[PDB]
């Protein structure tokens, strides 16, 4: 017995571009993010790749790159699941700073810490904090204090093992074909757990933008192998 | 007073529009005019402070299409969809894929013409082995293929989508959910005539303009206030 | 690809030895109503029937039918999902009245029409009346026009196939083994579109109490053939 | 705004009866613990106690604690979603064996320390053991590594909370009615969460057997109060 899972990364956003902390702002994919949806939707189909299911963030630079896959594969008819634990991780108090203005603030020895490390955190933010996620609205069926004022990889690696286990992997064993269209970090903390890595190796793991990463798994779910349709 | 606001969208023109081909469950995408009338549609929904919690719509992409362009316009990406047969397009049978001069030269235009303006004579039959019977059509391999029409008049159309209101749209709308239903204009035909409780008479002649919002205010028991459109 | 459908009819209720008409009124099963079903339970066990989902309605003689089914073949971890779809025919006015009564105040000849028909429905109750299904709190979720103030035989079937199309087609279709517990006419209904049954067939049809009904289907739902399990 | 919430522990296991280490073994309830369920289902009947949703485990201990409220409340039609997260604490290697035949093998203070500590679990089973859930058919939609070789307390609490965050929670703010019918430890889980409490507060929380917890939640669902029925 054979499963197949693809997982995708979205492309570039318009952040990316102005050198800004991301995290689970909202910001839109650019014009070539938006191509690279398209570029990665033309692999799958030119591979004849289905799908019953695609889930994804409720961060419209992901929702947007699953649209644009399901457009150009001519499969919108699948159901499109949105889940805050696909989030991007959360980057505290940094989101919408100047990556410069922070480095040349904090210095650049602590701010690297805050984004290479597995388990050390940015500054929180406060519930008072108008980019808190409890007031925006997208958030309001979720409880608030599930809602983080900070993320360090670990804790965005934990918060999307419960999704995996619930609602992913049960459609795998269904045998339901499914895409996971989401971002470098909580795609990495779905790597962690299917090649079952070491804090170390998670670190080191880079996931590339725009390029579906398929594994193919046997009955139990252990990964038979993986590779990048490129 | 309890209120509660429903949003009803049909979609823009298609290709077939064009060509003049009886469309029905031929999953055809909009034309580019189609895909502005959706973003029309959005962001004159955004100017008036329009919100939804859920969307409704069909399992075909002019529909769809049609709720993405809405929402992402809206700024509502986050917002679920709901993918549904029981809102697709009233099926045309064997009339699929035609135009006016290829019915008229096979049925008769006097037969065709019947075939468009009545309630309950469907067109010619589909069968088992034609390629366009939804039962060949992977999209809906978890449909039971005795779900699947061969034709439809709007009788039927209407009596699918019934279901589809009790079970998920007016629950949603009594958990004050502020829902959108985007898909088509029979199937919308459906809903409206139920809601307003329509005669067979007045559904024929109502038509739902494409691309422009239908607000409907119910009262507590789902019972029409009032309805407009926004244009 | 064969597929296993499992149908179930309730045991006796306490009404049916006092001779009312029950239709809705939720009445429980009689000690040999619960008997029956736990005996049903034993021989769905002796030949091994497995089940991923039971279907019943809201009325307590048959959710308690699928309960002990469920504790007497050791499979209580099945979720149970519980519909008014599958509800017993609704009686009108005539619910909770005696069948001597009926006759009386309607006629004989008349009271057999409404019982043995197929679109002839009993007399309407009208909003003002308790026994209104709108009044009840277990549907407070349904809507109340979607609610019936009577029933003939045509409108349970017509009832019933929406919820056949959605819910237990799809499950059997996803290689669910699937038990529907339930009333006779809700299930006549199941049988008339299993077999495409003639209105004629249909008002014959017999389904005995307490006795699985087994259903193997071919690839696309269509019966190869049916047996009871006695 | 307010809500209202209901915890019920289940009664007294057949094995409870014997001195033996229960866990995941799936025993059943004592008469005793039957006759608890129903007291418990008269005094919510008698305060009015309304429910949309039951939520409980996959153990049967459980799910008869459910049934016999629902029956005896006359609240039948409530749905009931079941699932290993509420499950009780995994023991191990020691589930089937008596409480003083662990003593004599391990010693006293070892077992008191695997029964009362909050972060050290006794010891793990193989996976080769019969006794490991991977094994067991219940648990065949569950991916295997969810699946426990054994638990402590802080084990249990981590995987509770996820189905308090996905499920409990927003049917709550849903304006929904929820009980909890599960297991000792699970249920201390969720206090935990609950009332903030500490290691050494949860501890020493005990929660009695066939008692419903009503917890008073204000709108951002904090405790403003919590008491037994009785």
């Amino acid at each position: 017995t054979t499963y197949t899972l693809v997982l995708l990364r979205h492309g570039e956003s318009t952040w990316n571009k102005e050198n800004k902390f991301t995290g689970w702002t909202d910001v839109p994919l650019s014009e070539k993010g938006e191509e690279e949806a398209i570029a990665a939707g033309k692999y799958l189909k030119e591979k004849n790749f289905k799908f019953d299911v695609v889930y994804t963030s409720v961060l419209k630079r992901a929702i947007c790159t699953a649209w644009n896959v399901l457009k150009t594969a001519d499969l919108l008819h699948v159901p499109v699941v949105k889940t805050w634990r696909l989030n991007e991780r959360h980057c505290g108090s940094l989101q919408g700073l100047n990556k410069s203005e922070t480095a040349k603030k904090y210095g650049e020895e602590q701010v690297k810490i805050w984004r290479r490390s597995y388990d050390i955190p940015p500054p929180k933010l406060d519930k008072e904090d108008n980019r808190w996620p409890g007031h925006n609205v997208v958030y309001k069926n979720v409880p608030k204090d599930a809602l983080p004022f900070t993320e360090c990889l670990k804790d965005t690696v934990e918060r999307v093992l419960p999704f995996w286990f619930d609602h992913i992997a049960p459609d795998i064993l269904a045998n339901k074909k499914v895409m996971v269209a989401a971002h470098g970090n909580s795609l990495r903390g779905l790597v962690k757990h299917l090649d079952n890595l070491s804090e170390a190796d998670v670190l080191e793991l880079n996931i590339p933008t725009g390029v579906p990463l398929v594994y193919e798994l046997d009955e139990n779910l252990k990964p038979i192998k993986h590779y990048y349709l490129l």
